[PDB]
């Protein structure tokens, strides 16, 4: 909550971890105090963007067509094309596949009917309906965003778990990230952080380290 307590969370936490054949991630945790999560409005799904990214990065895709699909393969990234569409809604073996393979879909917003109609069955229980952006936008200002964002979802829980960063980074970097998620639930509630009743974190097969 206050930053030394912080990196010293952080710091036990990788000390506590027994080092296993893969690079561990640090997830962190914080469980909320009188807040009714029975009122929809006090839920929270949030995107936050890490001011250091995840570890590795967001792999997205973009359906499309044009130049928004050009800008898409200039800029490295999966291109599904608008004749793809109907073609991935009938194959779902692949469909499936792909939506595991990505963590965000962005799309022309004139299709967003079509992908609905055709992969809104297998993209919106997972999470993974695209976002839609003009045919004609500038779409490398959200794709560098967005290869830095995690979602914060509590759903009606009283608590959440989310990525910070991944035990190649620094202490001083998973500690930025812990306090770009703290500032969401700061502006969430109107006693902000006074909700946050227990905070943690901890590697990927590291035990939790409770913060203070």
């Amino acid at each position: 909550m206050d930053r030394e307590a912080l990196l010293q969370a952080v710091k036990e936490a990788r000390e506590l971890a027994k080092p296993r054949n893969f690079t561990q991630s640090f997830e962190f945790i914080a469980t909320l105090k009188e807040i009714d999560m029975r009122k929809p409005e006090n839920r929270i799904k949030t995107e936050v963007v890490l001011p250091h990214g995840r570890g590795k990065e967001a792999k997205i895709a973009v359906i499309g067509t044009g130049d928004l699909a050009k800008q898409a393969e200039e800029l490295g990234l999966t291109v599904i094309r608008k004749e793809e569409i109907e073609e991935l809604g009938k194959n779902k073996r692949k469909l499936r596949k792909i939506a595991k393979a990505h963590d965000f879909f962005i799309a022309q917003a004139d299709l967003m009917p079509l992908i609905g109609r055709y992969m809104g069955v297998i993209l919106g229980p997972r999470g993974k309906m695209p976002k839609p952006v003009p045919a004609n936008a500038n779409i490398k200002p959200l794709v560098e965003r967005l290869k830095k964002t995690v979602v914060i979802n509590t759903r009606d829980k009283p608590y959440f778990q989310v990525l910070v960063g991944n035990e190649k980074m620094t202490d001083e970097q998973i500690v930025d990230n812990i306090e770009a998620v703290l500032n969401v639930v700061a502006k969430k509630y109107e006693k902000g952080l006074y909700h946050i009743k227990d905070a943690y974190v901890k590697l990927t097969m590291g035990p939790a380290v409770k913060v203070k």
